């Protein structure tokens, strides 16, 4: 007998760590340790989904004496409306009312055709320069901040203003510096909402702005906009570089992709599935048990902890036949749970959807002998930040 803590070590720099799909051979569910409260940690694909779709499992606390939490993860729950467990429902059905309708069909259709040019110059100007170039700066930080500055209608250089704010907000290393950077935010948010109500353009704050006739305050709109803002990009570059790297591991597949670009739908779900980086510690979704639940035979008590491995999930062999392996060709796979499930469903999930088709049409044929110009193993994922991530993708081509 010996309790399991989380994070569990992982040896490579990708997948999910051995303990952990240790655990997912024993059974659906296991009683771990964590850096915090101990939890219990779900792993296998039919019970993570059945989980989050079922309601009394929450992201709000709902213990009286709520254990402590990093700066980083009280905003994050902040941001999601579920730093209060009464007020939750009401303020979390209001949020996803106000951002499902900022992603229509009008604006994903116009946002595509602008994405896919602008992946056309990002990699004229990666192929036009000379190795060894940080394709994550060129080119995985750069599309998804354009979507973002696109989204809340401002020039794209204020990107460079808060390209790392996502990362800063959710460092949980450093509490002082988490405050500080959302403060940041804050104030650019306001500034923003504030020209948006003479100034509006077509995008997020101004459709916010103008919503049950200007019945939502400058607060509630820049809350919204803040979620926009820290949700929006930094998982978006994650997966580009997970999916570089996958796909570098995978010359078979690389090379079927390259010749026909029609399977990148097909390339961008097995990258979301598999795309899992150092530890994984970001495919957890977090929840408490607002009520009792039984999971095989354990009972989850009102008031526990629970982590949903998403990750985890998405490479159990039950789901998906050889599970550990990136396969294109894959016939009717199951819907992975990369984006979630149930009430809290990634909203952006469309358009990161259509962010990565685009880069991934494109990228090894634009540049066929694309590679590392680094070992793998050199590569460090950011395990203090709660969207993980690396910092740099040395390549050659
Ligand atoms: C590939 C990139 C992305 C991944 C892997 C991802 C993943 C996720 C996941 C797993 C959740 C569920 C959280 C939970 O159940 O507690 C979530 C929620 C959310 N996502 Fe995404 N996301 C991505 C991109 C985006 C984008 C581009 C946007 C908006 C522009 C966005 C906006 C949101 C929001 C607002 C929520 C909160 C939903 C809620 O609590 O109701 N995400 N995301
Ligand atoms: C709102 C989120 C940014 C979406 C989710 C994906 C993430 C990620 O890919 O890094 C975040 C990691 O931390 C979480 O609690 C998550 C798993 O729910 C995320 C919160």
């Amino acid at each position: 007998t010996d309790l399991p803590r989380l994070p569990f070590d992982n040896p490579d720099i990708m997948g999910i760590a051995p303990q952990m799909l240790a655990l997912q051979k024993e059974g659906p569910i296991a009683r771990v340790g964590t850096a915090g409260e101990d939890a219990w940690l779900v792993t296998r694909y039919d019970e993570v989904r059945t989980l989050l779709a079922d309601r009394r499992l929450r992201l709000s606390n709902p213990n009286p004496q709520p254990s402590a939490k990093s700066a980083a993860r009280a905003f994050m729950v902040a941001l999601c409306a579920g730093d209060d467990h009464e007020t939750e429902p009401a303020r979390h059905a209001q949020m996803r009312s106000l951002l499902i309708p900022r992603f229509s069909t009008r604006r994903l259709r116009l946002m595509k055709t602008r994405i896919e040019h602008h992946v056309d110059e990002l990699l004229d100007q990666l192929a036009a320069s000379a190795p060894p170039v940080d394709l994550h700066r060129v080119l995985s930080f750069r599309l998804p901040t354009m979507v973002v500055c696109d989204l809340l209608g401002v020039p794209l250089a204020d990107r460079e203003r808060f390209g790392q704010w996502a990362r800063g907000t959710f460092d949980q290393s450093d509490n002082e510096h988490s405050a500080n950077t959302f403060q940041q935010v804050v104030d650019y948010m306001l500034e923003l909402v504030a020209r948006k109500r003479v100034e509006p353009g077509d995008d997020i704050l101004s459709e916010l702005i103008a919503e049950k006739d200007g019945a939502l305050s400058d607060a509630d709109i820049a809350h919204l906009g803040n979620a926009v803002l820290l949700f929006g990009y930094e998982t978006t570059i994650v997966r580009i570089d997970l999916g570089t790297l996958l796909l570098l591991r995978n010359p078979v597949q690389r090379a079927q992709l390259a010749e026909d670009p029609g399977l990148a739908p097909a390339a961008v779900e097995e990258i979301l599935r598999l795309g899992v980086g150092g530890k994984g510690s970001n495919a957890l979704i977090p929840r408490y048990a607002h009520g009792d639940i039984t999971v095989g035979e354990t009972v989850i008590r009102t008031g526990d902890a629970v982590m949903l491995a998403i990750g985890a999930a998405n490479y159990d062999d039950r789901a998906f036949p050889d599970g550990g392996l990136f396969d294109l060709t894959r016939v009717r796979p199951r819907s992975h749970l990369a984006f979630g499930h149930g009430a809290r469903h990634c909203i952006g999930r469309t358009l990161a959807r259509i962010e990565l088709t685009a880069v991934f049409e494109r990228l090894f044929r634009r540049l066929p002998d694309l590679r590392l110009a680094v070992p793998e193993e050199s590569l460090r994922w950011q395990e203090h930040r709660i969207t993980g991530g690396f910092d740099e993708i040395p390549v050659t081509f």
